[PDB]
């Protein structure tokens, strides 16, 4: 599913990500924009042999099981393919664990390099939320 911007904002807000661990909704929308372009089906292989999955590009070393990343963990206890679903519940549940892990949203490299410090509220402009 390719979410619209405000579509995604609404769903993230309903699933409790607005200000989760202190990160406003626009931070999460910005992260999703640059991680996946709002496409739930996005997958991208990392140099280390892990893969990132879904709307928030959750990597398969620490976070989900894809059966092909030797040495990795599965800290969200889910198949990585479940992170590609049209319903973002599993991705949000897992993202809550990731952002709680100690470095906040810096865990998302696109967020640190493209969102952090910027006017992230722009990402929720216009939305009836």
């Amino acid at each position: 599913k390719v979410f619209g911007r405000c579509e995604l904002a609404a769903a993230m807000k309903r699933h409790g990500l607005d200000n989760y661990r202190g990160y406003s909704l626009g931070n999460w929308v910005c992260a999703a924009k640059f991680e996946s372009n709002f496409n739930t089906q996005a997958t991208n292989r990392n140099t280390d042999g892990s893969t990132d999955y879904g709307i928030l590009q959750i990597n398969s070393r620490w976070w989900c099981n894809d059966g092909r990343t030797p040495g990795s963990r599965n800290l969200c206890n889910i198949p990585c393919s479940a992170l590609l679903s049209s319903d973002i519940t599993a991705s949000v549940n897992c993202a809550k664990k990731i952002v709680s892990d100690g470095n906040g949203m810096n865990a998302w490299v696109a967020w640190r390099n493209r969102c952090k410090g910027t006017d992230v509220q722009a990402w929720i402009r216009g939305c009836r939320l």
